[PDB]
């Protein structure tokens, strides 16, 4: 079990971010990417990959840039079949500007952008979704549990984040417009001797950078659905 537990002091403190927590907030509420058996259609740099993903409800969006930590990831996945799954950002998304010459691009109208959240296809699917386990604790007491679904064999780490982040947000008021109830929070999640986990909270300051959160989930973090189990911890703001 390591990838060093966080030190108290480690962690941000909600109290310490002065900007608008509902920009955190709507990454986790109820849109995000979602697609199954698609292939990517472009390429804007070397290591990102365009797909044709249509916004299925707000129409928001007609093409989706999935940005990678490196070109290995990119190139992997180029060509192949997958389905995609993720926290989607606008304000600071951009890409390809229209089919030119020279500077490979095209996608005309509504773009979006997200970083990882691809897998494939092909041989990672089940029929009957699996159930994987959130016990989250509020200043150490397991004071609720609740499941998760995915029918992915090889399920990526961002899934689960929004997955789980998503029914705080709605039951446990995780953020809110300009705060949350709670200075600390991490998801930790745990396949065996791994474990790793990620800061629920944004960095102290005036202004969040949407594009530099989600960044976290460039590397495209992969795990077995049936080794996963999911503790969040969270700590309540000095009352
Ligand atoms: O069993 C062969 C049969 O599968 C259908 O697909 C169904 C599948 O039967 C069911 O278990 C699953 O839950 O939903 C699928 C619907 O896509 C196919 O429609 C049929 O063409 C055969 O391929």
């Amino acid at each position: 079990e390591s990838q060093p537990d966080p030190k108290p002091d480690e962690l941000h403190k909600s109290s310490k971010f002065t900007g608008l927590m509902e920009n955190m907030k709507v990454l986790y509420d109820d849109n995000h990417v979602s697609a199954i058996n698609v292939k990517s259609i472009d390429q804007f740099l070397y290591f990102d990959l365009i797909y044709s993903i249509k916004d299925t409800k707000l129409g928001n969006y007609d093409n989706v840039r999935v940005e990678f930590k490196n070109k290995d990831l990119a190139d992997k996945y180029k060509d192949k079949y997958v389905d995609v799954f993720g926290a989607n950002y606008y304000y600071q998304c951009y890409f390809s500007k229209k089919t030119n010459d020279i500077n490979s691009h095209q996608t005309d109208k509504r773009k979006t952008c997200m970083y990882g959240g691809v897998t494939e296809h092909n041989g990672n699917q089940l029929d009957k979704y699996r159930s994987i386990t959130v016990r989250v604790f509020e200043d150490g007491k397991n004071l609720l549990s609740f499941d998760v679904q995915t029918n992915k064999k090889k399920v990526t780490a961002q899934e689960l984040d929004y997955l789980t982040r998503h029914y705080l947000v709605k039951n446990k008021k995780l953020y809110e417009f300009n705060n949350s109830p709670y200075e600390t929070g991490y998801i930790k999640f745990i396949e065996n001797e791994n474990s790793f986990w990620y800061d629920m909270m944004p960095a102290p300051g005036d202004k969040f950078d949407q594009s530099k959160y989600l960044m976290m989930y460039n590397d495209n973090k992969m795990v077995d659905s049936k080794d996963v189990k999911i503790e969040v911890y969270l700590t309540t703001k000095k009352k």
